[PDB]
RNA sequence: CCAAGAAAAGGACUGGAAGAAAUCAUCCAAGUUGGGGACUAUUUUCUGCCGUAUAGGCAG
């Protein structure tokens, strides 16, 4: 599957699994293939890590929030 | 009431030295473009005079 790795400093201080994995943990990576009407909005530095398991489109819970 | 709310990666640099791609080599043969035709239409430039005068100047 498409994936990448997230690093943790001091693995022994986070948990059994993170230590066993040497501080490198794999996650999924699935980016996109790129009435009131709001046009032209720009966002700087959005969080691309939706949940600890998946990278890609920002969490939908955040848009409902907005 | 947006995995909520706040965050300065900054500083210093010297990759340099030498060099030999050459020898030969043949594109040829024939070939049929071809017969017809309204640019003048509802358009404006017409009439006298000076002067040796198709020169050169003026009144309608």
């Amino acid at each position: 599957l498409q994936c990448t790795y997230i690093h943790h400093d001091h693995p022994a201080s986070v948990g059994s699994l993170v230590g066993a994995l040497g501080g490198k943990v794999a996650v999924l990576d699935y980016p996109p293939p790129v009435y009131l009407h709001l046009s032209g909005l720009t966002v700087y530095d959005a969080s691309a890590l939706a949940n600890p398991y998946l990278c890609g489109i920002p969490s939908l819970s955040a848009l409902a929030g907005f």
